[PDB]
DNA sequence: ATTGTGACGCT
DNA sequence: AGCGTCAC
């Protein structure tokens, strides 16, 4: 009823980077450009590891977690970018650092959450006023959106069903009400046009976005039309979009927890979970996820944008796959020193960079078979940023995995290092 | 041999 | 604290 509220609060926009390290490659080698290519990690077993694919690509079905030399076999022409290698590892130092070129343009419209190296969240509540209170009135037109795609419209050629839709949307506008959510959305979408463009122009860099009144619909808003185009989801949306959007599709469903769903309640699509009682949801996934569940398929969630632009940790992570498992001393050594050398520069940048020091480093393992990703992980204190002292201490933590009588057994798999718990400085 | 990250929850 | 989940 009218005191049932309805999570129409807020605008909340997720953008994300169109394959972000194959537009940085692109950008540094125009020969890349509006070309079939993908970016690869190492080069030895198979051609390299697939990490990210221009759309181009995609359409061949070459895909991230793909060989090189598979790839090749969809795509004979596919043109290949490579991670840079360092002390023996990929680094990926230039990616983090276009990161930061965005993430910095985007901090000039609104607060944001960096979500990771691509994405981030956009807290546009008191932007869309201050531009609502300077419209004074106006109605907006559709050359403001020009990119703008209204989920669920028409009803009743891509770009002239956009146009049609967009129209529609913008005829039954009511720019008479500031409080309007629907119009409140559209300011928004408007914004995110300005701030999509603002990238482009002063990157070189696409992107897509989504625009909802909060952060999950906005991420799910942003993957209906992609590379180089944004989507409103409005409330109003929800029903048709969930009567057939599979639960694996929302953000936090895509594991055990919504292959859970799914099987004990028997139901495939997120709008069938309007049917239980919040009693109910929480019975089957606890009282937190039941609550989450209820309000989340009709639309609403309250998981705010936290002002966070930085990253909370700096992490130095390889794996030894197959017959490179790590299997002596000296080899646990050198490698746990080339990590904490990488670790030791991003972390001295950090601090010059952001004013702040990490105090907590993490060292975590993975031993040969064993069935988990992460074996072992163990803290210990962080206390000068020297490579050779963080890789004495790391050994100093995991040393007594070593079950032997100068050899390692079981060989290691995985080695990480991680700088946490960062304090002002 | 589906890597190298990074955020958050549980107990 | 150490382990597990989730999303790229
Ligand atoms: N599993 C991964 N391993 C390594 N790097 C990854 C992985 N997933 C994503 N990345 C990196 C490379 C991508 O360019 C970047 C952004 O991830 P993501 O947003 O899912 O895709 P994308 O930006 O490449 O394409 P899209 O246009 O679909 O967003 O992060
Ligand atoms: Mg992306
Ligand atoms: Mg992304």
């Amino acid at each position: 009823g009218p005191h049932m509220a309805t999570g129409q609060d807020r605008v909340v926009a997720l953008v994300d980077m169109d394959c972000f390290f194959v537009q940085v490659e692109q950008r540094q080698n125009p020969h890349l450009r509006n070309k079939p290519c993908a970016v690869v990690q190492y080069k030895s077993w198979k051609g390299g590891g697939i990490i990210a694919v221009s759309y181009e690509a995609r359409a061949f079905g070459v895909t991230r977690s793909m060989w090189a030399d598979d790839a090749k076999k969809l795509c004979p022409d596919l043109l290949l970018a490579q991670v840079r290698e360092s002390r023996g590892k990929a680094n990926l130092t230039k990616y983090r650092e276009a990161s930061v070129e965005v993430m910095e343009i985007m901090s000039r419209f609104a607060v944001i959450e960096r979500a990771s190296i691509d994405e981030a969240y956009v807290d546009l509540t008191s932007a869309v006023q201050e531009r609502l209170q300077k419209l004074q009135g106006q109605p907006i037109s559709a050359d403001l959106l020009p990119s703008t795609y209204i989920e669920g419209l028409p009803q009743g050629q891509k770009e002239g069903m956009r146009k049609q839709g967009l129209f529609q949307w913008l005829d039954s506008l009511q720019i008479d009400n500031l409080t309007s959510p629907d119009l409140q959305l559209t300011v928004g979408a408007v914004i995110v046009e300005e701030m999509r463009a603002a990238i482009e122009r002063e990157t070189g860099f696409q992107c897509s976005a989504g625009i909802s009144h909060n952060k999950v619909l906005a991420k799910l808003a942003c993957g209906l039309n992609k590379p180089n185009r944004q989507t409103l989801v409005s409330h109003g949306s929800v029903p048709q979009l969930f009567s057939q959007m599979p639960i694996r599709k929302i953000r936090s469903l895509g594991g055990k927890l919504g292959a859970s769903v799914i099987e004990i309640l028997g139901i495939e699509y997120m709008g069938e979970l309007t049917q239980f009682t919040e009693s109910q949801l929480q019975s089957h996934f606890g009282e937190k996820n039941g609550s989450w569940l209820y309000a989340m398929c009709r639309g609403i969630e309250h998981d705010p944008v936290k002002p966070r632009q930085l990253p909370k940790t700096i992490g130095c992570s390889k794996n030894f796959p197959g017959k490179t498992a790590l299997a002596t001393r000296e080899q646990v050594q050198w490698w746990l020193l080339q990590l904490a050398q990488e670790l030791e520069e991003r972390l001295t940048k950090d601090r010059n960079d952001n004013d702040r020091v990490a105090t907590q480093l993490v060292v975590s393992i993975r031993v040969q078979g064993d069935k988990r990703l992460s074996s072992l992980r163990r803290c210990c204190a962080l206390t000068r940023y020297d490579a050779h002292k963080m890789s004495h201490d790391a050994f100093t933590v995991i040393k007594n995995c070593n079950t032997s009588g100068t050899e390692w057994s079981p060989p290691l798999t995985m080695l990480f290092l991680c700088a946490t718990k960062f304090s002002a400085s």
